[PDB]
């Protein structure tokens, strides 16, 4: 299988973890600021992003990387605080908004697609200090954010999206695992995705009474996840455990945007273990009917971001990561390790095509958008186990296309640099594109993938 002459290829960063420049042009402190520079111990390599790739002043060199890579597109992140320093929108930095110009300009005077991510995690906090996403208000503060995007930036950039990962945004607030780093557990978890889940709706709806009748623009949210396969393929328990593990890891977030309200097997769930534990009202969260109506159509495609998948069967697991209310254990098939330190994303190719015909079935086969999908290693410039986790991934997605008819529209690389990957620091390098962190000038040498990838791209052959 080949990929068509119209499949979208690009790469995706995030500005958090590339830009670097976090006190400059009036920038405002946000939470990741905060947390490496008051707890600066939970970074597994004692490292910051406060310099990062420097991207805030070098994007003109990455923008001629993607260029001779000939992308079709661009996925980065805006960061809110370069905006409006405090998160409200009142007070805006014109140099902030200029810089964001400056990289837009840049990628379309070289025929290159903006795709913009209005969060990825970054919040202002000044909003943080009023309790972020697992305050209600949020919502509000956010859609007043994305009116200022439209209004600055949708005369060019006709591709967005609002939430990067909102399950990674939750566990910032349930298990410690991101900023703000607080351990609210499930309740705190519920609250974080209700709120960014009416964010994107106040958002989209925004964009379509205000912005989409001159712009002309589309808008999706970046649903993320471990995908779950039953342990014993043949045993309609762990089918059934696995199909409600999808539905809280992603269902989540998917069946309020496509198909009206929260998953029917998460209220059954969360609303049993609430009444289990002895609580006045279920952990999840209710929509009024409003509420539902507002959100059911709020994607004009499917945006996936996919890296991994587990095994599971009924039980508890000890990983945090993995949501207690849903009694699921996970595991690892012996297939798909080795005889060595396990990496860091473990390659399921096969996962990823399950997952696509899974979300397919689910929500009718949209157009979808892989907006995110790598492989992180020791910064090898040989990086040939990153090579062949691509090509694998990239062979699922063409089986899901032209085996189960999956609409699938593009896919988009994480990363085209080395860059801070949260908690472990610069220690795990997604990149294309090698960084020198211990030089001043971050210097950009090409890896091995760099040159496998281009060659996707120009051929359409993994």
């Amino acid at each position: 299988y080949k990929f068509p002459k119209d499949f979208m290829f690009g790469t995706s960063t995030a500005s958090y973890q590339i830009e670097g420049g976090w006190n400059e042009d009036g920038k405002g402190e946000n939470i990741w600021d905060r947390l490496v520079h008051t707890s600066p111990e939970v970074i597994k390599d004692g490292t910051n992003g406060d310099i990062a790739c420097d991207s805030y002043h070098k994007y003109k060199e990455d923008v001629a990387i993607i260029k001779d890579l000939n992308l079709k597109f661009y996925r980065f992140s805006i960061s809110w605080a370069r905006i409006a320093p405090s998160g409200v929108m009142n007070s805006l930095e014109p140099k902030g908004i200029a810089y964001y110009n400056n990289l837009i300009n840049e990628l379309i005077k070289n025929d290159i697609i903006p795709l913009v991510t209005m969060y990825h995690w970054d919040l202002p906090q000044y909003l943080q200090d009023l309790g972020g996403w697992v305050n209600p208000i949020m919502s509000d503060y956010f859609k007043e954010y994305a009116r200022v995007l439209f209004t600055y930036f949708g005369d060019r950039v006709k591709w967005w999206i609002t939430f990067n990962e909102p399950i990674a945004v939750c566990k910032g607030y349930s298990i410690k695992a991101y900023a703000p780093n607080l351990n609210l557990k499930t309740t705190g978890h519920y609250l974080a995705g209700h709120t960014q889940l009416i964010a994107h709706g106040k958002a989209y709806r925004l964009y379509e009474e205000m912005f989409k009748p001159t712009q002309n623009g589309k808008i999706s949210i970046s649903i993320s996840g471990v995908f779950f396969m039953p342990k014993n393929a043949e045993s309609d328990d762990d089918i059934e455990t696995a199909e409600r593990a999808n539905q809280f890891e992603r269902g989540w977030f998917g069946h309020p945007v496509y198909k009206g309200d929260y998953p029917p097997i998460m209220k059954k769930w969360v609303d049993q273990k609430s009444k289990e534990e002895g609580l006045p009202w279920s952990k999840l969260p209710k929509f009024t009917k409003d509420e539902i109506k507002l959100l059911k159509g709020t994607a004009d495609f499917y945006a996936l971001n996919h890296y991994s998948s587990r095994l599971v069967t009924f039980g508890s697991d000890p990983n945090p990561n993995f949501n207690p209310d849903a009694s699921y254990v996970t595991s690892v098939d012996e297939a798909w390790l080795k005889p060595n330190e396990t990496p860091y994303i473990i390659p399921v190719p096969e996962g990823l095509r399950k997952l696509l015909i899974w979300l397919k079935n689910e929500y009718g086969n949209p157009q979808l958008l892989i907006t995110e999908n790598g492989y992180g290693d020791d910064g090898q410039l040989d990086d040939f186990e990153k090579i062949s986790y691509l090509k694998n991934y990239l062979n699922a997605t063409l089986q899901a296309m032209y085996e189960d008819k999956c609409n699938v529209i593009g896919y988009t690389v994480w990363s085209l640099l080395d860059n801070f990957e949260w908690f472990y620091g610069y220690s795990i390098h997604f990149g294309l594109v090698k960084i020198d962190f211990n030089d001043p000038q971050r210097t950009r040498t090409k890896r091995e993938s760099y040159t496998y990838f281009k060659n996707v791209v120009s051929t359409g052959k993994p």
